[PDB]
């Protein structure tokens, strides 16, 4: 049919038009914004490169199709593929950290780590009972709904204090006991949690928002040993898309473990619409990679690299927060050096260094603004070795330096330009 | 540098490849359910298909940025382009429906619309207190912490009961009364509900999840002329990625508007992370569409096209309730012809016929398990116009006639895949 | 011993002290009470006059062993005697009602019969679900605690809508569905409750307040035949002490029935000390009596008391809300009369007659401030037969038209006390 | 009239019953009760003798009145002498600790100290928010709606850790600090409180239940020096009837304060009806006797009683927390003597001395179930000096010397009641 022809060219000149076809204004600015990232020096712990296949399902097909529900009992037929693929991705979720399927579930909707968690929280809990977290030194959803009690670092170390968490925990006996999360440079000991846990009746939960790919990579210790709830993002260490997962204990126990149906129907209906199906195959893909040879290098080096970067600041007299780190971030106070995060990170961001400030607390136990954190992932995709990560505290350091003002900034910036763009942009030239 | 070169060419090695080189088993799949959508007919009333702008967008460079917080005071430095995209997309929605910047603002980071009414109750309600929304014939997260009150149709004319909804509403008083939302096939009478929530002193909020667009393209009544706070999806009929956006009114009232502080801050810190950047960005190149006047003709067609879907089951004495449409969906009594929504679903699925089963209520006021519905914008993206739409009726209702044996679907399917592979799928070939 | 024996001299010149001795001030105020209740007509419905043997054991030395827990498993020791009374009382409490002890458990602790209402609350419903009962045309402490939805009468005949009722039960759900309270002039259907609160599947709850007399003489239809929970005061028509009492099925459900430990443990220790032990014998002396022959008369003395003044306000042409009464108190519209509630409330009390005032519908739906309410108990303990009644109508009357004026009212007053005086007073002389 | 005269006779046949002429069942039960009063030792800390007068008001005609509100703002007509009686029951509580009226106002409606606490709560806290307060080594009606964390003794010593309990109070931040209550042995360091209800942003508030009487005679430190809120028994050390007290803070802080209104709405109509006109009456006598000089002599007795029956259990080498008393209560360690708590109070309610028993610690931390806890005021009412609660410290220390065998009961019995009939019981003979 002569109508149908032209109807099917009125579609394609529609939609098949590229970004810089369709909306320049958005081309212009998307542009721009690759080039401050080629053209720059990444250090934002938290930030990290996607690589094109992640690219390539993060902008496919799969979006047009609804999915909501789980896999196997859909709300919407026609997820014959859709079902395959989130199948797929949950098996490799659990094999990327060596889980076994009959111990072990795993939901991988969640739009976020902060979504995945208070999901744990809605499935496992009454409104209004006892939750306790780590704080940095009512704000959080967790502490609207749910009565919160953070626990705090030793402010004279940088360490919990894992004798008074205990006594506090067992004084306020939570539902459920949380470790991980904010920004701590240090291994969490999950035998003292576990042991914890268990003397005042808590659910174990770990949050590895910032070290999921350490994890997986069998660099860091192993959650899944010790606790019975673990959440992460999807776009940190793993180098997937956003997103979070809820891994849980099934079977039974050491009555069979209750988590499953709780879990799942606080994900879906109850906090939620349809999972991100782009999302959902670009985790798939990031977690066939995090079980690879080559991503257990990666993050081998992702840890040399915040060693190397830790003491090249150290052999500055830089106080960082507990001394150095155990993984990919460190903290470093710089009220020594007279300034705050706040200028700092302005001056870094006027030579193109991205870094973000942190409350820390001083020795005596105050709340010091002169925080700032750092991190080695994604310079770490991007190439760089040791010798590079030791350039870059010399960055750093000079431009604390110039920030001792509180002119000499154009010479960094290109000092610093210069030098990031000599390396790669994963997924473009 | 030499090693800096072969730095150069294992990044690339890894960041460069494509889904079928890293990952077959997900392309494969992915390839599979390219030619489902391709080969069926797609009748499901909230998909669509994401035209390829959008889809670059979806699949780019924007998510390696952490951008925590609110555009022009962001807790992440180097967010000086993302910062402008966030704004133009802002922009563009307040563009999209005519509004006016001094008298609305808008958030465009919810994941979803689920989040997003989420959000608007955190920021305005306490825990516990009461919302009046429409149901369907402790499951939400709405009502898991806050207590609502659902209303409801009335089941003799599927039509919303406005005088017992002023009853109810004034004997519960609520503090926000909701509109919008399920599969709802009519007009919603802004005035009453205006009236309705002036006179019980609640706040008046529109949840458009599925007819965005129309009211974008004014071929639905404008709920900005009537309501405080409107919230949509970002998906369905709008035809960007997924995600949901907050409306609200700013500036001195008919004291100032209180929306705009508490709205933002619940969205984040409270209950999200990061924005989707990539999902942010598409939203601007979609809502720089939805207000072309393309689009418009789009969004008469999507009408003209579930009408004409519409008065062709009709002519063969289908029960639809309400006796129509006056937007896009359309619900399908099938008690008559001796069915349930749930075996008439899994037939049509047989036929790459996909449309999903909902409750609706039988003229006496029972809940009915024979209800489907049924919707026009996605076949409508791939070119279809009326004609079509007719001959889909007649698939449709020969599926039906075929699962009044509660064979002969190899010629239905074989027949509908011949029909829909006439159509372009916009974004491939 | 001299020391012992002067040492007693000492307590009993503070132990046996009269009041007139130790405190004239006091004693001045409370002979001025005695006069005003002795020349006064007394018709707020809710007084009443306690005997000689009640005053005696409010007025005893139980008081002085403290007795928290229930009778047989008591915090302290020393109450062998104590928990015979408590025991004794409970016993003399079914036995007035009728009751089985295997189907019927009591609690005599209650305070108060809100303390009661909301002892029942706290044991069977978690903080934050809801109540369903009548209100008057956040309050009280149910609706702080719990989300209360009450119900109204049909403002039109003053009686209640039972399919409304229904309606709204249905649609609301509650755990608790109340009847009785606030000041009903006619008889509860417990059938169609019963049948409402099959439906919806909540707790049938009957608060006793007004009419427990009435039901334990057999002279109203019996509540336990078909509520769950019936609390009660003590003070009204029953003429006991201050207090209440909780009346909770037992034992196999026609799995056992949840109350008892429930009901009993919210009592106490969650709400209250100890109980009144004064107050327990007190009520078991009124309970006995309220078992016997005489008290049956009394209460048929009662109602037919209130249906002579209620009749003899009808033929002076008074509006009286559903035309009459079934029990002991009838509500009078002064609107007609051009009187508030409020202002015929102060001029009765400067003629020695005590009415209260209560708010009431008018035939179309509005709030009326031109409601008073009376009744007959007070003046029939009093001895006061129908002509007293009709003479006592007479004097109501002519102060109403002395209102609407708005002096002769030094007349009324007089004739008020040499009528009133006429009248022996419970206890005294 | 003859009618007239003759129902009178009916009347009075009726209401002029004495107890054993109405009902002899409860009578022979009271003769029982008051024999048992006299011819026993009573060592319970809570209990006391109350006075002639206050039997007779709490005995008396008020109790027919009822009275709905506050004073000079009731619900009723009728209340002008029951308002005068409330009047000077509030001037006298005033009065009776030292407290100006524009600094301090009172509130003696409150049913017992347990509702009065509630009503605290209920007025000054939204469902849901934090106390702090101190427990004995979910329970109360205040960890039901609110969110309680019980801060604890030092287990080694006794005493209150003021640095834990600072340390606690700033981590959980409750809105209200609570001090007084259990059976603490000492003095409360109220300037301790004051620094650290400051430093976290609570309101104070002293509960004095035992040692009410105490700091009314000056013989205890005034807590109105330092706290925002103070609740109080009337019956322990007070010698008055049963019920509570609530006293809070008046007119400019150091805009105004916000108890009053919210305190006087939470107690009437939230969580009482109308008040005990007994009972209030009843107390105004007890605190015009409480400010006499009499009552300070009468309670520096008590403190000497109580120092004297510790001083012979320490001679006999018995253990008391903290080691002896400041106020009228102590706390006997039987874990030594090998006994329980339970096994020993039983015994002594064979030889007619009552004691019971307590919760307390062993000096490493477990909680032992052999504490006991006895009190002077209830024999230093009927006379005993320091020479008799010397006796009686022999008399349970036999009594434990029997129990450790686990006869010659009757014996010990013979002997408490010979010695405890030497002394007057007040208000009989």
């Amino acid at each position: 049919s002569n109508a149908i022809e032209s109807r099917r060219a009125v579609v394609r000149a529609w939609g098949n038009q590229s970004i810089e076809e369709a909306d320049p204004e958005i081309h212009e600015f998307m542009e721009k914004e690759k080039q401050r990232q080629f053209r720059g020096i990444e250090l934002i712990a938290s930030e990290n490169f996607v690589c094109r296949a992640v690219m390539e399902a993060l902008g496919s097909h799969l979006t047009n199709k609804y999915s909501e529900g789980m896999p196997g009992a859909r709300y919407y037929t026609g997820n014959q593929y859709i079902d395959q693929i989130e199948i797929l991705c949950q098996e490799r979720a659990l094999a990327a950290f060596g889980l076994n399927h009959e111990k072990w579930g795993v939901n991988v909707q969640p739009y976020s780590c902060t979504s995945a968690n208070f999901a744990v929280f809605t499935g496992l809990l009454m409104p209004g009972e006892r939750i306790m977290g780590l704080d940095s030194p009512k704000v959080s959803g967790a502490s609207i709904f749910f009565e919160s009690f953070p626990y705090k670092v030793d402010p004279r170390t940088g360490y919990i204090d894992y004798d008074k968490l205990e006594e506090k925990a067992l004084d306020y006996r939570p539902k459920i006991l949380i470790c991980g999360g904010s920004s701590y440079p240090r291994d969490w000991e999950f035998p003292r949690f576990r042991h914890i846990a268990d003397k005042c009746g808590a659910v174990l939960m770990f949050d590895m928002a910032q070290i999921s790919g350490l994890v997986a990579a069998k660099e860091s210790p192993n959650p899944f040993d010790y606790c019975d709830i673990v959440t992460s993002t999807t776009h940190k260490s793993l180098r997937g898309p956003r997103g979070g997962i809820i891994f849980y204990k099934r079977g039974l126990k050491p009555i069979q473990y209750d988590f499953e149906e709780k879990i799942n129907f606080s994900v879906f209906p109850s906090l939620q619409g349809g999972p991100h199906n782009n999302h959902i195959a670009a985790l798939a893909i990031a977690l066939k990679q995090a079980a690879s040879p080559e991503y257990k290098l990666y993050m081998r080096q992702v840890k040399k690299n915040a060693k190397a970067l830790a003491s090249a600041l150290i052999s500055r007299k830089c106080k960082l927060i507990t001394g150095g780190t155990d993984n990919h971030l460190l903290l470093w106070d710089l009220t020594p050096l007279g300034l705050t995060g706040k200028v700092y990170e302005k001056v870094c961001e006027m030579c193109h260094i991205t870094v973000n400030k942190v409350a820390i607390f001083s020795e005596n136990g105050v709340i010091s603004p002169g925080g700032v954190r750092i991190g080695s992932p994604a310079m770490t995709s991007r190439g760089c070795l040791e010798p590079e990560f030791e350039t870059m505290a010399d960055f750093l350091y000079r431009a604390a330096q110039i920030a001792s003002a509180a002119k000499e900034i154009a010479d960094l910036r290109n000092q610093v330009e210069a030098f990031a763009t000599q390396f790669a942009m994963p997924a473009f030239d």
